[PDB]
């Protein structure tokens, strides 16, 4: 239901909501709902297990919770997304993403992601990167990993959302451990490296075909960063060394 907004050319921030008291987590809306509600999640090393739920934006920004949801597992990393009412995450240290039903409050499903790496990071890096990232864009909802089969290098799945059947797997040319955060937008992957930091890869699933880009992210954002896109506004939800803010996206012709 939601146009292709382009090929992404530019990225600036354009909204500063407030400063977290936690230096890391993730946050974003339900694209597929028209509804103001926000999901918060504060990411505490090996402990993050609640979800927070907002009814706006006034709310979130004054901090006046409408509810926390209890998860049945812990979560790696910072990642999650809600899609259509039903909230999905990496189960710490696996494989798996767990899908969790919202309004039930119940685990509704789980899938096994195909020979995904995971619990592999090098003692020396930052612990907030999860093991499978997900993703939601016009497209539907997208697991973003690496396996050995593909020599570290990142891997794409569309999962379906309902079903949790494995839709396509794209092989994509780009070392996961180079990546501070990947997202995609109309089945385009896009990578963000260090460099400053920059797009400088993307891989169109449509067509199975990559790409070197040079797509420049604002000084101020960190390799800890944690970002989402949504395709219903558009807005890159971002949360980058305490601060919670949203980036605005420029796009050309694909
Ligand atoms: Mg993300």
């Amino acid at each position: 239901v939601f146009l292709c907004p382009g090929l992404l050319k530019g990225v600036y921030q354009s909204e500063h909501l407030f400063e977290s008291d936690h230096q890391s987590g993730a946050w974003c809306k339900d694209p597929l709902q028209a509804s103001d509600k926000i999901y918060y999640m504060p990411w505490t090393p090996y402990r993050t297990d609640t979800l927070t739920e907002y009814s706006s934006k006034d709310d979130f920004i004054a901090g006046r919770p409408t509810t926390t949801y209890k998860l049945p597992h812990r979560v790696d990393g910072t990642g999650f997304v809600v899609y259509d009412g039903a909230l999905f995450f990496n189960k710490e240290r696996t494989r798996n993403i767990v899908k969790f039903d919202l309004r039930t409050r119940i685990k509704s499903g789980e899938a096994i992601i195909a020979n995904a790496n995971y619990h592999d990071t090098s003692p020396y890096r930052w612990g907030g990167k999860s093991d499978i990232d997900l993703a939601v864009d016009e497209n539907g909802l997208w697991v973003i990993y690496a396996t050995e089969q593909n020599n570290g290098k990142i891997v794409i799945s569309q999962l379906n959302p309902y079903t949790l059947r494995i839709e396509g797997t794209w092989d994509t040319a780009y070392d996961k451990r180079s990546a501070s955060n990947a997202f995609m937008i109309c089945g385009i992957l896009y990578v963000v490296k260090s460099v400053g930091n920059k797009i400088d890869y993307i891989y169109n699933t449509d067509q199975s075909k990559d790409s070197l880009v040079d797509v420049p992210f604002p000084n101020s954002y960190q390799y800890i960063a944690a970002v989402d896109y949504n395709p219903r506004d558009n807005l890159l939800y971002v949360w980058n060394n305490y601060h919670v803010v949203k980036y605005s996206l420029d796009f050309g012709p694909l």
